[PDB]
């Protein structure tokens, strides 16, 4: 149930249906400057096939393609889950070594020399100095609007409920969804690309804010969002 009034459909492009978010994503992904393809750990979507397919798509349609795997909070996921500390450390090491390798083979073979699609850990933006801004002022924003904070609250309760939930579980995806937003708000200041568009299997849980008109947080004028499903 998107809120935007001319929302745009989704078009097939090699093997997907692409669905920009916005009227303005739709724009940004004309564009072709640069595509974010999140990758979730311990998510049998991303299979081999599906990296590749998803990589080939990226090359056709973008200058520059970068595949981000969450490697933060994913062991605190499991345990909020009720695995142990250990236990969640283990299954997170591992999964997190899966869609790693996954990514890179994809990557080897789609562009060898390194030139236009490259893979990385969403830690490694930990030391950007645009992301830590970026994510500082979200979560400032957070602690010091608590209407602003509640919808946040609703949105992360309306994703869990398709995925009810504790208190736990609740603050572990926040941090998680606070560790990826500042991809959603604003790579090209991030990655120094001119515009981007972050593209996921399914709608982001904050894109009804972020993308929103009005005013608030809302992402970069040169940054979107498309839902990328396999046709």
């Amino acid at each position: 149930f998107q809120l935007g009034r001319r929302i745009p459909e989704a078009t097939a492009q090699e093997g997907f249906l692409v669905r920009p978010f916005t009227q303005q994503c739709q724009i940004i992904h004309t564009e072709g400057d640069h595509a974010v393809i999140g990758v979730s750990p311990g998510n049998s979507y991303f299979s081999r096939q599906r990296l590749r397919d998803l990589g080939l798509w990226g090359l056709t349609n973008f200058d520059r393609v970068d595949f981000v795997y969450t490697d933060v909070h994913v062991a605190e996921s499991y345990e909020a889950l009720g695995d142990s500390a250990i236990e969640a450390r283990r299954k997170a090491v591992k999964n997190i070594r899966g869609v790693r390798a996954k990514i890179t083979t994809t990557v080897n073979e789609l562009d060898p020399a390194g030139a236009r699609l490259c893979v990385r850990p969403m830690s490694e933006f930990q030391s950007n100095e645009a992301y830590r801004e970026l994510h500082a002022d979200l979560l400032t924003r957070l602690k010091d609007d608590e209407d602003m904070r509640a919808v946040c609250q609703d949105l992360v309760r309306r994703f869990l409920s398709t995925k009810g939930a504790t208190a736990t579980q609740e603050q572990v995806c926040m941090d998680y969804i606070c560790a990826e937003a500042p991809l959603f708000l604003d790579t090209p200041a991030i990655l120094g690309v001119p515009s981007s568009l972050n593209c996921y299997h399914q709608s982001l849980p904050l894109a009804e804010m972020l993308y929103a008109r009005g005013s608030g947080l809302r992402a970069s004028r040169n940054q979107g969002h498309a839902i990328v499903t396999p046709d």
